[PDB]
């Protein structure tokens, strides 16, 4: 070198550039050159590092300690920066069609592509000098149990201590990961809040962000994730959606596995027999509630493996093995109660970071639907830091908690070979037409059932399509994703799990729920379990198998109207098939696989014979 080269050794405040794997050092030093951080901190993952970082954020006004609990914290954000922004989330590939199908008549709802050239301009308009005056933290992290053959490693560079703390909870991170990685391949994750010092614009609520320039980008062919201007959740904790669904789904396709928006639970019947099930419901639905269910049926146990993302690969015996690539739960707070989710309420009482919830005057947390009366003189500060009376919490407010703290965490939740999935459940909120539960007729049918998923949006009401619960998350062309799932039927040895669809939301003509739900949903899981064992507990219908009369355990429920709850109307299903047809034709178009068109035609045909 003729001067100091591009050596940032002088600016390292923890760790050593010399001890990094060569390619990790290149990634760090290149981005230090580009972003111009004041310091580089190579994270170790230690409790001391974590404790110190939290104390520091506290000193800078960035988080508040919640004094009601053991080591819990609260962040309140700039209200411009509160959620994933789909319209600023993009995937870059040489060809648009590889990322999203070319729709027939409308705009695609299945992803957003950006050209390499357009992304380069965007990147150049954002990242140069963006970390000036700030520490660049280097977060080495594993998605999956450390050293599992199903795990994948990333390195996230960030200028946000809040991301570092949250990534500690949500991933495995620190020195052990760098040691596991060695000279292997990793996903390159670059994040900045986009507020270099000295600040050009007002800092709101001690929450650095750059809303106008917010851009969450994915470069699967480069194995890169590049995210600018949001400090929040799925935009900044790059392991979760960006890596573990978007990038990972593309890797899965290359490699023969599946990366999916599914909870994983273990269910044990009164005789001690255990199965694992995976379930995909829209983000707005109760995946966490199901994954941590407290079953009402005596002798049944539910244990949680994960509440969000599943990586699944057929092993050499044909079993579908699943891991939770996450290390925590990043759960939507509102609606979490002792009634809807007692085990979640337990988990979050220790060592948890909350974002955009309300705070009680006794240093506790609160939100819509917490269903917990407040003591005599206890008042509320809203998530906007103002006094509040009976929203107090933002609808996308969150808890971020260690998975190991769940009182019903599955004993195998970190087993490196994964847990054997025997059923895959799809579901959506449908106030009419759709039965409580049905079973797919075949693998191909089951893939169609995934494809056809629809759900009532939270509020007049709209019923939206959300195939496989993956609509915001596909890493590549959804047609090709469907072909990938279909291909599993031709894999030698593969034991294809049974596929089900559920709906907890069916209403009578007065708008009253026909099914009580919550822990009563264990009655549906019981039926599934028996069907997997080969029990003759099903009746054939045009849409699939439903429970026979008297097959569902209704003991304890009184008079459940199973007649209406399992009613199938020709008129409803005629309309439903037409809406699914028009949707797949438009959105998937030339990339719709033959077998999915065949399943659509077959369902139309069975409905025609009613
Ligand atoms: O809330 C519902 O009723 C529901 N049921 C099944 C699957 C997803 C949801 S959101
Ligand atoms: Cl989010
Ligand atoms: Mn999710
Ligand atoms: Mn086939
Ligand atoms: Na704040």
């Amino acid at each position: 070198q003729l001067h100091n080269g591009l050596d940032f050794s002088a600016k390292v405040i923890q760790g050593s550039l010399d001890s990094l794997p060569q390619e990790v050092r290149k990634f760090v030093e290149g981005n230090a050159q580009l972003c111009q951080p004041e310091y580089i901190h190579i994270c170790d993952g230690s409790e001391e590092e974590y404790g110190r970082l939290l104390a520091h954020m506290q000193e800078e006004g960035v988080i508040r300690k919640l004094k009601k609990y053991d080591n819990c914290w609260l962040a309140l954000t700039d209200p411009r920066d509160v959620a994933r922004i789909e319209s600023k989330t993009v995937i870059i590939t040489q060809e648009q069609r590889d990322t999203v199908p070319i729709p027939k008549s409308g705009q695609s709802q299945l992803g957003r592509w950006m050209s390499e050239e357009d992304f380069e301009k965007a990147f150049n308009a954002r990242f140069p000098g963006c970390m000036k005056g700030r520490t660049m933290y280097v977060i080495p992290f594993s998605m999956g149990p450390l050293g599992s053959p199903l795990a994948k490693i990333g390195i996230e560079l960030t200028d946000s201590p809040y991301v570092v703390a949250s990534m500690r909870i949500m991933t495995r991170m620190g020195t052990s990961v760098l040691e596991a990685l060695g000279d292997g391949e990793f996903i390159k994750c670059l994040h900045s809040v986009g507020c270099p010092l000295p600040l050009k614009k007002p800092l709101v609520n001690n929450w650095a962000c750059n809303p106008e320039l917010t851009l969450i980008a994915h470069l699967p062919d480069r194995r890169e994730i590049i995210s600018f201007g949001s400090g929040y959740g799925g935009n900044s904790l790059l392991g979760k959606k960006c890596f573990a669904l978007r990038i990972a789904s593309r890797l899965a396709k290359e490699e023969g596995w599946l990366a999916e928006h599914m909870l994983i639970l273990g269910i044990t019947n009164p005789e001690g027999k255990k199965k694992y099930l995976a379930a995909a419901f829209p983000s707005a639905c109760g995946k966490t509630n199901l994954a941590m269910m407290n079953p009402t049926l005596p002798g049944w146990k539910v244990e949680c493996v994960g509440d969000d993302i599943a990586w699944m690969k057929f092993d050499a015996q044909g079993n579908l093995r699943a891991i939770n690539p996450e290390n925590g739960f990043f759960g939507v707070a509102p609606g979490t109660s002792v009634k809807t989710n007692p085990n979640a309420i337990k988990t979050i009482q220790k060592n948890t970071i909350f974002t955009n919830v309300a705070e009680t005057s006794d240093g506790g947390v609160y939100w819509e639907g917490i269903d917990e009366p407040l003591a005599p003189g206890v008042t509320i500060t809203s998530w906007k830091n103002k006094e509040w009376r009976p929203p107090c919490a933002h609808p996308n407010s969150r808890f971020c908690t260690p998975a190991s703290q769940c009182p019903i965490i599955d004993p195998a939740w970190e087993s490196p070979e994964g847990v054997p999935i025997e059923g895959i459940i799809f579901g959506g909120r449908r106030p009419a037409g759709v039965p409580l539960v049905y079973e797919a007729l075949s693998w191909q049918h089951g893939v169609f059932v995934g494809a056809a998923m629809r759900s009532e949006a939270t509020a007049g009401k709209v019923i939206m399509h959300d195939p496989f619960a993956m609509r915001p998350f596909f890493g590549y062309n959804f047609g090709k994703y469907l072909a990938h799932w279909l291909s599993m039927a031709h894999r030698p040895a593969a034991k294809l799990p049974k596929i089900f669809h559920v709906n907890w939301f069916r209403k009578d003509k007065n708008g009253k729920f026909l099914w009580p739900g919550f822990g009563e949903n264990s009655r549906v899981l019981e039926w599934m379990f028996g069907r997997i064992e080969g029990e003759d507990s099903a009746k054939l219908t045009p849409i699939g198998y439903v429970p026979k009369e008297d097959a569902l355990n209704l003991k304890g429920l009184g008079d459940v109207n199973v007649e209406e709850l399992f009613g199938i109307s020709k008129e409803f299903w005629e309309k439903e098939v037409e809406e699914i047809d028009k949707y797949l034709e438009d959105q998937v178009n030339a990339d719709l696989p033959y077998e999915i068109e065949r399943e659509l035609r077959a369902l139309k045909q069975r409905i025609s014979q009613m």
